[PDB]
């Protein structure tokens, strides 16, 4: 009656160049919980910006965004309110309760 | 009566260039819970922006967004409210309760 | 009476160039729950923007979006409200309760 | 009386270039639940935008969207309200309850 | 009395270029449930936009959308309300309850 | 036997505002001769030009003449040739040859 | 037998404002001769030009003449040629040859 | 037998403001001769030019003449040639040859 | 047998403001001769130029003439040639040859 | 048998402000001769230039002439040639040859 987990990675020849959250041999038992959360952001992998030119002769405004991944003008609100009673929130990887 | 999990990755020759959340041999038992959450964002993989030009002679406004993945002008609200009673929210990978 | 899971990945020659959430040999038992959630975003994979030009002589406004995947002007609201009673929400990968 | 799952991937020569949620040998037992959710977004895979030109001599407005997949001007609301009683919502991958 | 599932993928020579939700050898037992949900979005695979030009001499308005897949001006509302009693909603991959 | 000429001008109150070749009391005995002559010209007396506006957006030519008296594009030739013999041309005011 | 000429001008109150070749009491005996002559010119008396505006956006040519009396583009030739013999040209005011 | 000429000008109150070749009491005996002559010119008397504005955005040429009397682009030739014989040209004011 | 000429000018109150070649009591006996002559010029009397503005953004040429009397671009030639024989040209004011 | 000429000018109150070649009581006997002559010039009397402004942003040429009387770009030639024989040219004021 015993938990057993392991992860092997025998790499003869391998490459991980520009990656994110890779798993190349793992034994995971994660459990996660997110109540009021908020992600805002832009990500680029192997991007190229190769020549940009902006001019402005006689103007009152000029805005510009050019990069390989842009995010502008957001108004986010992510909340969770509890004014009553009882807000259990459980999250587990696994449960092993076995008799004999 | 025993849990057994494992993950192998024998790589003779492999490549993971520009990826996200890859799994190349895993044994996962995840459980997740999200109550009030919010994602806003733009992602680019192997993008190329190769020559941009904007001008403005006599204008009151000029806005511009050019990158390989753009997101603009959002107004997001993601909430969860509980003013009554009882909001159980359970999430598990697996459950092993077996007698003998 | 024992759970057994595993994942193999013997790669002689393989490539994963610009991908997202790939699985190349896994044994998964996930369980997930999303109550009030919201996704807004644009994604590009192997995109090319190869020459853009905008001008403006005498104008009061000019807006422009050119990238390979654009998203503009959204007004999203995703909520869940409970003012009564009882909002169980359960999600599991599997359940093994067998006697003998 | 034992659950058994596994996933093999012997790759002699393979390619996954620009993909999303691929499975190349898996044993999955997922269960998912979504109460009030909302997706808004545009996705491009192997797109090319190869020469764009916009001008404006004397105008009060000019808007433009050119990328390979555009989404504009949405007003989404996705909700679930419970003011009465009883909103069970269960979702499982499988259930094994067998006696002997 | 034992569940047995597996997935093989022996690839001598294969290609998956621009795909979405492919399965090349799997053993799945999914179960899913969606109560109030909403999808809005445009997707492009191997698209080409090869030369666009718009002008405007003296106008009060001009809007334009050109990309390979466009979606504009939607007003979506997808909800589920329960003010009475009893809203069971169950979804399973399979069920194995056999005696002996 | 005597020539007698004179000119009086008793001006109590008079005005000559914008005139040309006026005679207000004279005794003239002119004689004139014009062989090859040429007059080209425009004359204005008490003229008013009170607001002129010309524009040109995109043209190859635009000519304009607005004043109170215009003359344009003439090709004049006024000559007198004598290759023979005898071209007397006499002009006198008067002749007084009287005997007694 | 005597020539007698005179010119009086008794001015109590008079005005000559903008004039040309006026005679206000004279005794003239002129004689004139013009063989090959040429006049080109514009004259203005009491003229007013009260507001002129010309613009040119994108043109190859634009010519303009606005004044109260204009003359443009003439090609004048006024000549007299004598290759034969005899070109007397006499002009006198008067002649007084009287015997007694 | 005697020539007698004179000119009086008794001015109690007079004005000559902007004039040309005026005679206010004279006794003239002129004689003139013009063989090959040429006049080109513009004259203004009591002229007003009260506000002129010219602009040019993007042009290859723009010419302009605005004054109260303009003259442009003439090509004048006024000549007299004598290759034969005899070109008498006499001009006198008067002649008094009277015997007794 | 005697020539007699004179000129009086008794000015009680007079004004000569902006004039040219005025005669206010004279006794003239002029004689003039002009063979090859040429006048080119512009004259102004009591002129006003009260506000001029010229601009030029991006042009290859711009010429302008604004004054109250302008003259531009002339090509004048006034000549007299004599290759034969005999070109008498006499001009006298008067002649008094009377016997007794 | 005697020439007699004189000129009076009794000025009680007079003014000569801005004039040219005025004669206010004279007795003249002029004689003049002009063979090859040339006048080029501009004259102003009581002129006012009251505010001039010229600008130039990005131009290859800009010429301008504003004064109250302008003359530009002339090409004058005034000549007299004699290659034959005999070019008498006489001009006298008067001649008095009377016997007795």
């Amino acid at each position: 009656m015993d938990v057993f987990m392991k992860g092997l990675s025998k790499a003869k020849e391998g490459v991980v160049a520009a990656a994110e959250k890779t798993k190349q041999g793992v034994a995971e038992a994660a459990g996660k919980t997110k109540e009021g959360v908020l992600y805002v952001g832009s990500k680029t992998k192997e991007g190229v910006v190769h020549g940009v030119a902006t001019v402005a002769e006689k103007t009152k405004e000029q805005v510009t965004n050019v990069g390989g991944a842009v995010v502008t003008g957001v108004t986010a609100v992510a909340q969770k309110t509890v004014e009553g009673a009882g807000s259990i929130a459980a999250a587990t990887g696994f449960v092993k309760k076995d008799q004999l």
